[PDB]
DNA sequence: TTATTTTTTTT
DNA sequence: TTATTTTTTTT
């Protein structure tokens, strides 16, 4: 039925079910959020609920409350008209869970009862179910649509008429009937996808124009079944279930591909298994295709010489946007001789990598130069460029940006006469400029100091390789990340989304396998919500109520298994008593090369020892083995030997054993997930399952139906709440390949690798030195095992390993019926890693706590030291670039202002209690408040600096080493500072300014402020040094209306060269060199240009040793006179 | 069958692409014995190219499009010297050849000339003895493009001033017609 | 020359008084129409026949082929 | 030295 | 006025 909202007119929105503790926790925290800025404000709420406490039930119940609240609102806001819908999403990585969760929500709508009566009437239940929509990938979306619906759509849009549609749809309409063959399914899926693209292309093509069919009734219902997004666009539906990858790619409606990230204002957005989404988003970012810069710039240069836009009022204003760009291209092409193609002079690849600050690296060891050989009309790359690449860039991006500005400019112009103008704008502009090749990149451009952080500046990777089929021309295929998955998540919050991250490990302290919650905490501030200690305690109590292991007498046994070589040798030679030796058997019968045999032994002995202990246990029947690797037919020899050992212990212990080799995910989906449960329901023998961590993260509730006739002796209810039971013994092989890697292409894999390296550097997990070596060796083709070397030395590796162990034993813990005794066999390598666990254990699973407590029964400092070097390195290379750009005569306004801003910040806030957002890495965090020690060469290598403890003797940055407290005692400077608000004394805070800032900027600026302070009261008037000589000197000065130019530098032939440079463009001038603080008794010196002493009438230059001892009023007076002698 | 046919065609293209790619370069597998027989069953043109077979049965449309061997798409029209060539139902082939000729795709001349004009201003070939003589072939063309672009103001795009199509037709002599 | 767009046309160029006849001079047809999604720019999409099927057949003979045209109406006067 | 199995969507 | 059903191969 087309049920109207009026069915809820008598519904009592106050009649909520009794809330479980988790619902209270969620409601409380969102209430707190609303208080702290929260109305019309985003949030992010990581929820580390353990699996089996009722995570999904809680989240779906929450989502249901949001639906009821929306309906309640719409019954009353009709006084305000129909507002924009408040969309609700549920996203997760895996399709199997999106569909499962949707079905659970519908089931909940069916059977939710309050005071023992069903909460919703049938028209109500149809109403709510109408609001929910589900958005699969295109191909499956097509295959869901019945033939009648799709034929109705084809008729309604008259697309029934044209041949290609009919042939294609006929073929697809056929294959459905024999899709029972999976092979048919594969072909059908691919073909259906292409059809869905073409079809929806034609629908929305007609819909944009006047050819649009007015949708209503049966045709509307047919389309809304074909295009579920149409229900959202027209407001029929407002709850959407979709995977993360669909969510990132957006989904079609009848007009255009609506993309949810662009429109999050007020959206509520439940993300299940939130930490897994870091990888999924990353896998989306790394798919970005490279653009050949050589081709791009030469094309732009060529086409922007003559090509003109028409002058008509249709787009009068646009062409002026391009004059700067056009001029830049001519300058650029003349500089680099873009007429000539490019070549190297060839077996090694040439690659460049850079984040966009301080971590620049190149493959070739020496400097890469690029010189035009006019005798060969070709630009050659030598080894003795990076500047050329950086400029071929920025011009390219500027082109895309100017394209954006011009397109919505054209939108303004035609609005003077709705998205339908977008495509005609882009094509009109590219056609006039004849730049039609770029149309793909132009479209993708729309979709793809200050707080500095990697997570929103990303990285840049450039590869130079010969074009296909040539030996004389190379391209520059630049690849980019503008952001990192944590940057995307923070942007989603800043656009106002409310995100709930339900995941048992949502706050794992890793930055590879989770978002960077240090960054998110910093950027979001108090929008990153968190569970108060009260709430965590309450959730812990509830968890104990649901899974009270202790009071019902469940015993958790943990043993750590070493390699036991003699044990393996005995069993192996029993498997082959006729053979020579055990290692012979590994080589001969098992196929293990002796290069691998030591490793395979250390592995297999632990596995077999765990198995034997399982078989000996009386009560246990269900052991799950989690290996890194799949024991399948490609390791069938090992399977046979393991089967032999199982048989031996089966006979010896007089218990039957069933072995499931090869339990990988496709086996689970296609063949045999259930009969492990069946075998538990029907037989007395024990079951051993061999599987992997990967094949269980994506996998069902690994449980079985209790057959009390077989197992009722060993099972207990552990809950105080169909009888089901779960895994009773687990073997946990140490997780191995923990670095992420992308299979999409070699380019995307490289982006994944560099993202991981830079993210580890971002946290201070790696010092900048280690991060550069790792980045470099990635350019030079690091082997995957040496990348794993580099990663294993971090502590982030420890946290990622503990994440997998915590998730593994959580997944096995769902049911509330347990054995008396649970056996946990852990690889001995995990003993130390688990021993290091130190987080608050209040939300852990009971199994994990057992693992930790058994292991223990036998780094912020490091992090802080590395971040000190990173902040110092970033300050030092950024100041070098900035100062060089000031000498890049003339200085831009922005550089000038940023220089004064840095100086003002350092003067006002030499220390701060919290690292400020806007100047986050002028400062470094000290282990000692107010001052710290460092050692390093400020002209030297930034990677070599060492700090607080590791340099007990070295330089010190402190209030005392800048003589500030001496300085402010002067009766002239102190009013000046206190008017300016500069800190006359350093607050003893943790965050202190970095050494490069201290030596280069702060002392210099402090001296300049002091000299201006004293001299101003003697009528010296100071003005900003003109932009044609900026910071070549400190201040241009006017005393008492004396007309000749005056110049200050504050603390000989080169300095004479600056002097001559000044007097070339302001004529004869007076130069004053003064140290603000020092010994005022020393003599004033009157100097020539070459700093040689001469008469005051000849002295263009004066050197003053000290103004402050006490004011050196004397030196002021002879300075006044020395000007008088002009 | 319909889906299988289309899919098999695309696979055959990609596959033979990779075979003859390797065969052109030093990566070429030396064909002999069972591998040769297997390829010659996959690529029947290989029997002709290496002289195993010399009688070919094929439709006119295949004959016009040529057929692959292990190295390149041999096209029979280019190599007819001494070929004997039985055509059955010869008069029907007029239509079939015509249907092949009419498939020729149009080239946008405005885009083509503006692209040529733009790129042939500065762009130079390298002077090395690898291809010493070539660049002199282009000086007349380059000069013509500059003359042409100046004559017709190719900087400016083109427009009419719109409901009727504008079409021109000409054989290349005396039967010129315009819409 | 940075003319990489033309690579398709360059490849197809290899494959595709005096005695005057249509059959080997062919025809030329040019259509001028607005580019997709614009109202201010037109293209000139030229189409060509260099020859006619009788011209192709005569070229095949001139390259030395020996052709047997078995057909019950091989010399229909059309 | 370290030692694998994995998802999703679109062209 | 004239008044339909058709093949083949490749991208």
């Amino acid at each position: 039925m087309n049920v109207s909202i009026e069915e809820f007119t008598h519904f009592d929105f106050q009649l909520v079910p009794e809330p479980s503790p988790l619902d209270l926790v969620i409601t409380e925290s969102l209430k707190n959020h609303i208080e702290v800025n929260g109305v019309k404000s985003g949030a992010l709420l990581p929820l580390p609920f353990q699996t089996g406490i009722g995570k999904t039930y809680t989240a779906l119940n929450f989502l249901l409350q949001q639906m009821l609240e929306q309906v309640r609102s719409e019954l009353k806001e009709e006084n305000t008209g129909k507002k924009s819908k408040r969309l609700l999403y549920y996203v997760t990585d895996s399709v199997d869970n999106v569909v499962s969760a949707k079905a659970d929500l519908l089931k909940l709508i069916e059977k939710q009862t309050v005071k023992g009566e069903p909460r919703f009437t049938l028209e109500q239940q149809e109403y709510l179910k109408a609001q929910i929509v589900h958005l699969p990938n295109q191909s499956e979306q097509l295959l869901q649509c019945s033939d009648a619906v799709l034929n109705d759509v084809l008729i309604g849009f008259n697309l029934n008429a044209e041949r290609d549609v009919q042939a294609e749809w006929s073929a697809i309409s056929g294959l459905r009937r024999h899709a029972s063959n999976p092979e048919v399914k594969i072909s059908l899926n691919r073909q259906a996808g292409y059809f869905y693209r073409n079809l929806i292309d034609r629908l929305q093509k007609k819909q944009k124009g006047a050819d649009r069919v007015l949708l209503s009734g049966s045709l509307l219902a047919s389309v809304e079944t074909l295009l579920p997004g149409e229900k959202i666009r027209n407001g029929s539906a407002h709850v959407a279930f979709l995977t993360t990858s669909k969510f990132l790619k957006g989904f079609h409606n009848t007009r255009s591909r609506y993309s949810p990230l662009r429109d999050l204002s007020g959206a509520v957005l439940i993300i299940d298994e939130i930490d897994k989404q870091n990888q999924v988003i990353l896998s989306e970012l790394c798919k970005q295709q490279a653009q050949d810069l050589i081709w791009a710039i030469r094309t732009l240069r060529a086409n922007f010489r003559d090509h003109q836009l028409e002058s008509s009022p249709r787009y009068d204003k646009i062409e002026d946007l391009f004059e700067p760009l056009r001029e830049r291209l001519e300058e650029f092409g003349t500089n680099w001789n873009l007429a000539f193609a490019f070549n190297t002079e060839n077996e090694r690849p040439v690659r460049l990598f850079s984040d966009r600050s301080f971590t620049h690296v190149s493959s070739a060891t020496h400097k890469l130069s690029l010189k035009s050989d006019f005798l060969r009309r070709k630009n050659l790359i030598f080894s003795d460029l990076t500047r050329f690449v950086n400029e071929a860039d920025v011009i390219y991006q500027w082109f895309l940006g100017t394209m954006r500005k011009a397109v919505f400019q054209y939108w303004e112009n035609v609005r003077g006469l709705l998205e339908g103008t977008f495509q005609e704008a882009v094509q009109s502009l590219l056609t006039h400029f004849n730049l039609q090749e770029f149309e793909s990149a132009v479209y993708e451009s729309f979709d793809t100091s200050s707080s500095k952080s990697y997570h929103h500046t990303g990285l840049k990777l450039v590869e130079v390789a010969h074009n296909q089929g040539t030996r004389d021309t190379v391209n520059c295929k630049a690849s980019f990340l503008n952001t990192s998955p944590s940057g995307v998540l923070a942007d989603m919050v800043d656009a106002g989304a409310v995100i709930l991250g339900i995941s048992a490990t949502a706050r794992a302290d890793t930055v590879i396998h989770n978002f960077d919650f240090k960054y998110l905490n910093e950027r979001l501030g108090n929008k990153l919500l968190s569970l108060s200690r009260e709430q965590k305690q309450r959730v812990n109590n509830y968890y104990h109520s649901r899974r009270n292991y202790k009071d019902n007498g469940v015993v958790l046994t943990v043993k750590y298994l070493n390699s036991r070589d003699a044990f393996l040798d005995a069993l192996l030679e029993e498997y082959k008593p006729e053979a020579r030796s055990s290692h012979f058997i590994l080589n001969h019968y098992l196929g293990i090369a002796e290069s691998e045999q030591a490793f395979v032994r250390s592995w297999l002995s632990k596995l077999l020892a765990s198995i034997k202990a399982f078989i000996s246990s009386p009560d246990n029947r269900y052991m799950l083995s989690l290996l890194n690797r799949t024991l399948d037919t490609t390791r069938q020899n090992i399977n046979d030997f393991i089967q032999f050992c199982c048989d031996k212990w089966a006979k010896e212990f007089n218990v039957k054993t069933k072995t499931f080799f090869g339990v990988n995910a496709d086996w689970m989906r296609l063949v045999g997930y259930d009969e492990i449960s069946k075998h538990l329901n029907t037989e007395l023998g024990k079951v051993v399952v061999f599987s992997t961590y990967a094949s269980m993260g994506a996998g069902k509730n690994p449980d079985y139906a209790v057959n009390l006739a077989l197992e009722g002796e060993s099972l207990i209810s552990v809950a105080d709440v169909q009888l089901r039971s779960d895994i009773d013994s687990i073997y946990l092989e140490k997780p191995t390949q923990l670095l992420l890697s992308d299979d999409y292409s070699h380019t995307a894999n490289q982006l994944c690798q560099f993202h991981q390296i830079l993210s580890l550097q971002e946290n201070g997990e790696l010092s900048p030195k280690s991060a550069e070596n790792w980045c470099r060796q990635q350019l030079m083709g690091m082997s995957r095992e040496r990348s794993l070397q580099q990663y294993h030395q971090t502590s982030d590796y420890q946290s990622a390993v503990r994440k997998y162990i915590e998730q593994a034993v959580g997944r096995a813990g769902r049911t509330s019926l347990k054995r008396k005794q649970i056996l946990l066999f852990v690889d001995s390598g995990l003993k130390e890693i688990l021993a290091e666990e130190s987080r608050d254990p209040s939300l852990f699973s009971h199994e994990y706590v057992a693992l930790v407590n058994k292991a223990k029964s036998a780094r912020a400092v490091r992090r802080l030291f590395n971040l000190a070097q990173r902040n110092n390195k970033d300050g030092m290379l950024s100041i070098k670039a900035l100062v060089h750009r000031l000498h890049n005569q003339p200085a831009s306004k922005s550089d000038i202002q940023e220089w004064q801003d840095i100086r003002t910040q350092l003067l006002r806030y030499p220390t701060v209690a919290f690292q400020p957002e806007r100047f986050n890495r002028l400062y470094l965090q000290s282990m000692t408040k107010g001052y710290y020690r460092y050692q390093g060469n400020l002209d030297g290598d930034p990677n070599s600096f060492e700090f607080f403890d590791r340099v007990p003797y070295g330089d010190m940055v402190s209030e005392e080493d800048c003589s500030l407290a001496t300085l402010v005692q002067n009766q002239y400077v102190r009013p000046w500072f206190e008017r300016k608000g500069f800190a006359c004394s350093w607050q003893k805070e943790a965050n202190v300014m970095t050494p490069i800032m201290f030596t280069n900027i702060y002392k210099g600026a402090l001296g300049e402020q002091a000299v201006e302070a004293v001299l101003t009261a003697f009528d010296f008037t100071f003005e900003e040094v003109p932009n044609s000589i900026y910071e070549r000197f400190d201040n241009r000065v006017i005393f008492a209306g004396i007309e000749q130019p005056i110049w200050l530098d504050s603390k000989s032939e080169g300095y004479s060269s600056k002097i001559a440079l000044v007097e070339e463009e302001f004529g004869p001038s007076k130069f004053i060199y003064v140290n603000a603080l020092g010994d005022t008794s020393k003599p004033i010196r009157y100097l020539n240009s070459c700093f040689v002493e001469t008469s005051p009438q000849l002295a263009k230059v004066i050197e003053i040793p000290a103004l402050i001892d006490d004011t050196n009023r004397t030196a002021v007076q002879e300075l006044i006179k020395w000007l008088h002698h002009s």
